[PDB]
């Protein structure tokens, strides 16, 4: 109903369609990438630095840091959206890596059709500090971006890419595209 072909156009790099939106995979560093919007995949505190959110916040730097604890404190926010300091993008959007991922997922797609943005670009969300298992999380993902699609809802929303930091959590996400393909 939805899925392209899975191939490769760039050395590293796997893609299929799904509906409108190109969706992508690749192994490396997050922090290098540029996209409307990053994600961060933290604590409910919003200010986790191990793993990709000490990258995140040490890239980003103080001021965003400082955006992040001053959100936490005014209210109970499931995700926050702040600046992109020094990383490459318009915004980072901070999602709770123990919370459910594809709901995270969903918000995050909702919230850059909102903004009118094309390009996002995610870790594999959870699979760090909250220890979330990889084929669950690759599940989740590719099925909130099956249900966006499906809903219609994809309008401004052309790229989204997964970039990952262990090559053998790419593997479990080649896999996952494969078995969805066309
Ligand atoms: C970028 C990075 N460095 N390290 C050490 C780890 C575990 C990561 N990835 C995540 O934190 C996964 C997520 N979300
Ligand atoms: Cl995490
Ligand atoms: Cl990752």
């Amino acid at each position: 109903m939805f899925y392209g072909t899975v191939s490769s156009p760039d050395s590293g790099v796997y893609e299929m369609k799904i509906g409108s939106i190109i969706f992508q995979v690749a192994s490396g560093d997050i922090t290098k990438e540029e996209a409307d919007v990053i994600v961060n995949s933290t604590s409910n505190s919003f200010n986790l630095k191990a793993g990709v959110s000490k990258a995140i916040l040490e890239c980003a730097g103080q001021n965003v840091e400082r955006e992040c604890s001053q959100q936490a404190q005014q209210r109970k926010n499931d995700y926050i959206i702040t600046g992109g300091g020094f990383l490459r993008c318009k915004n980072i959007i901070h999602v709770i890596g123990g919370n459910d991922v594809k709901s995270s997922v969903s918000s995050v797609l909702q919230e850059c059709e909102k903004k009118n943005y094309s390009s996002i670009c995610l870790p594999a969300i959870g699979t760090g500090n909250a220890k979330q298992h990889p084929d669950k999380v690759a599940e989740a993902i590719i099925d909130a971006i099956e249900d966006f699609v499906q809903k219609g809802s994809a309008q401004s929303v052309k790229k989204v890419k997964v970039v990952i930091f262990l090559p053998q959590v790419l593997d479990v996400f080649y896999a996952n595209m494969k078995k969805r393909e066309g």
